[PDB]
């Protein structure tokens, strides 16, 4: 079928055909022609044409549309959740929560727009000071596979509210989800050209990123890809880049009474979404000694009972297959590399079937690795690091160029204050999973995890620029003139 | 001893340089610059001081910056005098630059609380907490046009947030920077929190290439800022704030009060001898009788503008430009444009080849087929004659820059059309283009910035948000996610 959405219509792409496969069954989910360079040109040209009339609308007219989109997401939740499940492996129970996050994004983004990029007037001596915020123009949005609905929506909704038009390039691993999402935008009444969908693989991505008529590029993906993008835009400060990248996130465990609650939060942190959330814990730092040993044993016990199954299994699994058979193979390979370097498995990762994305929830003790690779997380291979005192835990925690999330499990509030003041990261929790977050707070990694353009609540900030005016309805001479002015 | 490192004045190891009053050519400041090793020591000192400074109570940091503001007001005449001597700026105007430096403080405190404050709110599983953290050591590169106010616009908010600073001033305004740093010292800034590396190109390169700075906050030309941007490509982890120049249009439309329009045009084009970042480079004036009368009145008044030494009695409207070389460069730019078919209305001359004095000049560029899109640096105002408001708007927007713009027009409808279409960060109606509220964001679009607006929004690049969910009581949830077995 027609798979590109350009200028208000589904059109056929000119580029090579590709497919997505359900990592749990290997059944094809989506298959279609990609967007060639010319298709991308048409998509951008369409966004550019539509921008004048979209940005010229009243704010409330744009808001009415995004709110309609939210209401349709709720109505069509099960179907969209099912597509996310089928295509990416994410369990149906979790997929539903992603859709709920997509809908909830709208009202939060309207509130953020008014808070961060609103409109204000104040008297001043020679007029009225007026602050407005204006959209940049055409923005490219690059989507990921881990939250193929929620994370692109976190760029798209604030971008649209502000009055930008959009060219959306979804991950090649979640084109079906993107199609289903664009369908709902269309039914919500979004005008022709305001959102354009270019499905594709690396060539489609490269063509969009290299286009000279885009005003911004909002990216969610790996630090390696994000960094290359950043390099590619060096010397073009006029393009706004928002790069939301990955991490090497630490979870520090210290003395707690409720050891099972700590284990629970560590399990959520390491293995929710099969370890594929940007904020998942890659390193779990646990003290040497008797308490630390009890924690590891209890963590291994519960983790060994983690069920990994097809997305619509009954009973529902905690996690699904990772995004692909290829990713599962890379994780196993990553474990073998670390074992090469002296790591010792607690729960060894195995890929159940080379054709599928199933790998078990795994725990690798990396304490004896001399120079621990500082590498981005992409699956449920938890690294245990044994430490001495809290100061040692903190130094280890911070031993990374990344800085997305971090957490502390501890009853001692004083350990929290020490930890939180020393740790360098954008999302930092106490006695919660590292993947816990307020939907109404900013979300931005430090170091290589970002480019100081936090998203979520602060997405507004990169979706519009301030335009400050002094307005004087009456033109008037000043009563007294600067020296040297003779009228 | 002209470098300020770890709370003391120390000798630089780099080559000696000097600043000169562009009005008389008399030397104003002279001293040894900071070598690569000197810059290393300054950064190390800022790094040493960071932990105790960031850990200090916000109220204690604010006390010190408010004392700085109070001392600026106390010592206004001396600091204004140094700005005037060194850069040519008339004393009357230099006084106002010091006033803006002082006003920056209370506004930056308010901005910190509003944009980078602290919030707490209930959540199902604990308390959502929003804090903001400083980056660490930040390099600040100063310009010559506002050699006190524009660096202060980075330094004040950076310090409030808890960053430490290494300040590299324009080599054309080292004395102003020394005088400012002496006031910071008297304000009680702790040792190492602010460090001063005076110098020329090599000093600036060593600081910008330092791998242990966390941010670089720059005010200067688009050419230099863009080269810095390129230098950081591939290093997204470093916060760059680039406040660059413009090719700012002022559109004139039908007004009854032609003299007021001319006044605002004069202020826009010639205040600070055209060297404000927000000064009008192009004045767009309609064809026809009204526009002809405006141009005639503009030329009549502009012809009587006086440029003189900073301390002249009577005071001049404007001074020399920053250097004899910059003066020479403006007259050459005029000749280039005349070669492309421009015609002088008031021709620019350089008074004396050893001095920075040029007159307030007006050049008709309407006949230039391909008008160069270049960043402004002096009092050479370009007249462009247009047809209707849509044509003025198209021409106004015909630039890769986007710092300021203005409309002079009685009709509110013309304003509505104008402001909805113009692409710029500072856009005024019936005011000079260098009109600004001190309490508003200040950031240019296109090549005029990198979407890190300063002034009120400087707070945003001086601290990063850290968002937390805190549950002081650790607990299992109500019901477990599926597939969890305890
Ligand atoms: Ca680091
Ligand atoms: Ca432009
Ligand atoms: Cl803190
Ligand atoms: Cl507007």
């Amino acid at each position: 079928m027609t798979e590109l959405f350009i200028d208000g219509a589904w059109v056929d792409g000119a580029g090579p055909v590709f497919a997505s496969r359900n990592p749990g069954t290997n059944e094809r989910v989506w298959e279609g022609a990609s967007a060639s360079a010319d298709d991308v040109e048409r998509a951008v040209a369409s966004a550019r044409r539509a921008f004048a009339a979209w940005s010229a609308l009243d704010l409330d007219a744009r808001c009415t549309i995004v709110k309609r989109f939210a209401a349709l997401l709720v109505e069509r939740k099960e179907a969209l959740a099912t597509m996310i499940g089928r295509e990416t492996g994410k369990p149906l129970w979790e997929a539903r929560t992603e859709v709920a996050s997509m809908a909830a994004k709208v009202d939060i983004s309207i509130t953020a727009y008014h808070e961060r990029t609103g409109e204000k007037r104040a008297p001043m001596a020679d007029g009225v000071a007026v602050l407005r915020h204006r959209p940049h123009g055409v923005v490219a949005v690059f989507g990921p596979y881990n939250f193929p609905g929620h994370l692109p929506n976190g760029h798209i909704v604030p971008a649209l509210i502000a009055g930008n038009t959009v060219v959306f390039k979804p991950s090649e691993l979640a084109p079906g989800v993107a199609r289903a999402t664009v369908e709902i935008w269309r039914d919500a009444g979004l005008p022709a050209g305001v959102l354009n969908l270019v499905q594709g693989e690396k060539d489609t991505g490269v063509a969009l990123a290299n286009h000279r008529q885009i005003d911004g590029l909002f990216f969610t993906g790996s630090s390696d890809t994000g960094t290359l993008l950043h390099k590619q835009f060096g010397g073009r400060p006029e393009i706004v880049l928002a790069l939301e990248m990955g991490g090497n996130n630490p979870l520090v465990v210290a003395e707690v009474e409720d050891i099972d609650a700590a284990v629970h939060h560590a399990i959520q942190s390491a293995f929710l979404s099969a370890g594929q959330r940007c904020t998942c814990a890659r390193r779990i730092l646990v003290p040497r000694g008797a308490f630390g040993d009890r924690f590891v044993a209890r963590l291994a016990d519960v983790a060994s009972k983690i069920t990994a199954s097809v997305f619509d299994a009954d009973p529902q699994p905690f996690m699904g297959a990772v995004i692909s058979a290829r990713a599962a193979s890379r994780l196993v390979a990553a474990q073998a590399r670390l074992v090469g370097l002296g790591a010792s498995p607690i729960i060894e990762m195995k890929q159940r079937d080379p054709a599928l994305g199933f790998v078990n929830a795994a725990i690798l003790d990396v304490t004896n690795v001399r120079e621990l690779p500082d590498e981005e997380h992409f699956g449920p291979l938890a690294q245990i690091v044994r430490y001495t005192d809290l100061d040692d835990a903190i130094a280890r925690a911070n031993d990374t160029a990344f800085g997305l999330s971090a957490g502390l499990l501890a009853d001692d509030e004083q350990a929290w204050h020490t930890f939180r003041r020393a740790i360098r990261a954008g999302i930092v929790n106490w006695n919660r999973p590292t993947n816990g977050a307020s939907s109404a707070a900013p979300f931005g990694g430090a170091g290589r995890s970002g480019n100081h353009r936090p998203s979520a609540y602060y997405a507004a900030d990169y979706c519009a620029y301030p335009m400050a005016s002094v307005e004087s309805a009456q033109l008037q001479m000043p009563a007294s003139l600067s020296p040297g002015l003779h009228f």
